[PDB]
DNA sequence: ATGATGACGCT
DNA sequence: AGCGTCAT
C-alpha cells in the first residue's frame, strides 16, 4: 500500500494537430475552408494518393491511402489540394514550415518533445507547480476548460454531456491541496487550454490534445474527442477506460508485439494484462517490454518528455513501384541526383537555421519483390553539403548490389531510394 | 501502385 | 555497421 508507486508524478500532455495538411492548404485556400477536401500527392495515377482528409469528407468514407479518383466515387463533391512536386517527387516543406510555426508557439510554454510533422508531447510539470503558486488556493471554474471533456464522466446532446462531466469532476476537486495529482492534471488542463488557443489564435490553426501523467496515456486521451477539443485521463479512470481498451491501441502495441500479446495470453483488452506477473511478462516478451508491459497495463508509464524540437536525422525518398522500377544505371544516377539535390536544399538551411550540421549519408534501397521498406542501407562521410558529391557517393555505396551483366542495366530493379543526413555535429 | 519520413531497438 | 519494428 504506501510503497506502492502509482505513475502520478508528471503532468504530461500530446498535442496532435487536426487533419494538419487539410488546414494548412484550407488557411492558403478559403475556398476550401468547411468543405469536403483531401490532399493528394501525384495526380496521374488514379488521380493521385490521399494523405489527408477533411472531417467533411470523412464522413463520405474518404480515408488515408485512398487513390483520389476512389475517394470521388465515395465524395463526388471532395475538393483536392495538391502537393508541391520538385524535381519529380513530392516537396513537403509547406508542411514543414506550418510545423514550426506550431512548434514555437508550443515551446513558450514548456519543454517539448517533437514526436512528428504535426505532433508535440509537453512536460507541463513545472508550470502547473508555478500556476498553483499564484492564484491559490483559489478554486477553478468550469469557465477555464471550454473544451475539455473528463474520461470516464459523467457517472441528450454531446456539449450538455461534456460540461456534466466537467461539473462533477470540478465539483469533487481538493482544491486546498496542491499535492493532489488530480489537481495537477486540472490546472494541466487549464494551461493546455490556453496553449491550444494561443496556437489557433496565432496560426489559425485547430488542434486536439490529452492531459494526463505520461506519454502513453496522453496520447491516448488526445484520441478520445477530436476534433478540436481536449481530454484529461487522470489515474483513477484507468481501469474502467482499459477494461475494453482494445491493445493495439496503446502506442507500441499496434505491430508484432501486441499481435503476439494478444495470442499468447489469449487476452483482447489493455486491462486484463494486470492478471499476470511481472516474471510472467518478461518471460514472454524480454525484461524491457514485460517490466512496460506490467507497469502500463496499470496506467504507470516512466519515458520522459526528452528536450528536442528538431529531427535527428534529414531525409529524402522516393518510391518508384511497378513497372516505373528503376532498372538503368543513367536511371538509378539521374534520380539520386534529384533527391541529392532537394537534401542539398533542406541541409543548407538546416546548417542556417539551427547551428549543425550532419556528417554522415545513409543511402538506402529497395529492390523489386522485396516486402521490407529497405532491402539495403550503407553509409560514407558527409564532408560537403554538394549534391553532385552525395549523389556521386550514393552510387558509389550501393554500386555492387547491381547484379546486372550488362554495364548499362540495374538488376534487380530499385523501386525504391532514400538518402538520410545523419550524425549532426554543432557548426 | 500509397508514398514520405523519422525514432529507436537488436545484434 | 546493418537490419527490424513502429509510428505520424
Ligand atoms: N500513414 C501515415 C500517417 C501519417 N503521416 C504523416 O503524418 C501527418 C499527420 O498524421 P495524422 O495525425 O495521422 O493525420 P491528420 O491528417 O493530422 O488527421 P487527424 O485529425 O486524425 O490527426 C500526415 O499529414 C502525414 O504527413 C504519413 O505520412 N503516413
Ligand atoms: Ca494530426
Ligand atoms: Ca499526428
Amino acid at each position: 500500500g504506501p510503497h506502492m508507486a502509482t505513475g502520478q508524478d508528471r503532468v504530461v500532455a500530446l498535442v496532435d494537430m487536426d487533419c494538419f495538411f487539410v488546414q494548412v492548404e484550407q488557411r492558403q485556400n478559403p475556398h476550401l475552408r468547411n468543405k469536403p477536401c483531401a490532399v493528394v500527392q501525384y495526380k496521374s495515377w488514379k488521380g493521385g494518393g490521399i494523405i489527408a482528409v477533411s472531417y467533411e469528407a470523412r464522413a463520405f468514407g474518404v480515408t488515408r491511402s485512398m487513390w483520389a479518383d476512389d475517394a470521388k466515387k465515395l465524395c463526388p463533391d471532395l475538393l483536392l489540394a495538391q502537393v508541391r512536386e520538385s524535381r519529380g517527387k513530392a516537396n513537403l516543406t509547406k508542411y514543414r514550415e506550418a510545423s514550426v510555426e506550431v512548434m514555437e508557439i508550443m515551446s513558450r510554454f514548456a519543454v517539448i518533445e517533437r514526436a512528428s510533422i504535426d505532433e508535440a508531447y509537453v512536460d507541463l510539470t513545472s508550470a502547473v507547480q508555478e500556476r498553483l503558486q499564484k492564484l491559490q488556493g483559489q478554486p477553478i471554474s468550469a469557465d477555464l476548460l471550454p473544451s475539455t471533456y473528463i474520461e470516464g464522466l459523467p457517472q441528450v446532446q454531446k456539449e450538455g454531456m461534456r460540461k456534466q462531466g466537467l461539473f462533477q469532476w470540478l465539483d469533487s476537486l481538493q482544491i486546498d491541496n496542491l499535492t493532489s495529482p488530480d489537481l495537477q492534471l486540472t490546472v494541466g488542463a487549464v494551461i493546455v487550454e490556453e496553449m491550444r488557443a494561443a496556437i489557433e489564435r496565432e496560426t489559425g490553426f485547430q488542434c486536439s490534445a490529452g492531459i494526463s501523467h505520461n506519454k502513453v496515456l496522453a496520447k491516448l486521451a488526445c484520441g478520445l474527442n477530436k476534433p478540436n477539443r481536449q481530454t484529461l485521463v487522470s489515474h483513477g479512470s484507468v481501469p474502467q477506460l482499459f477494461s475494453q481498451m482494445p491493445i493495439r491501441k496503446i502506442r507500441s502495441l499496434g505491430g508484432k508485439l501486441g499481435a503476439s500479446v494478444i495470442e499468447i495470453l489469449g487476452i483482447e483488452y489493455m486491462g486484463e494484462l494486470t492478471q499476470f506477473t511481472e516474471s510472467q511478462l518478461q518471460s514472454h516478451f524480454g525484461e524491457k517490454n514485460g517490466s512496460w508491459l506490467y507497469a502500463m497495463c496499470r496506467g504507470i508509464e516512466h519515458d520522459p518528455v526528452k528536450p528536442r524540437q528538431l529531427p535527428k536525422t534529414i531525409g529524402c525518398s522516393k518510391n518508384f513501384p511497378g513497372k516505373t522500377a528503376l532498372a538503368t544505371r543513367e536511371q538509378v544516377q539521374w534520380w539520386l541526383l534529384q533527391l541529392a539535390q532537394e537534401l542539398e536544399e533542406r541541409l543548407t538551411k538546416d546548417r542556417n537555421d539551427n547551428d549543425r550540421v550532419a556528417t554522415q549519408l545513409v543511402v538506402s534501397i529497395r529492390v523489386q519483390g522485396d516486402k521490407r521498406l529497405s532491402s539495403l542501407r550503407r553509409c560514407c562521410a558527409l564532408t560537403r553539403y554538394d549534391a553532385h558529391k552525395m549523389s556521386h557517393d550514393a552510387f558509389t555505396v550501393i554500386k555492387n548490389c547491381n547484379t546486372s551483366g550488362i554495364q548499362t542495366e540495374w538488376s534487380p530493379p530499385l523501386t525504391m531510394l532514400f538518402l538520410c543526413a545523419t550524425k549532426f555535429s554543432a557548426s
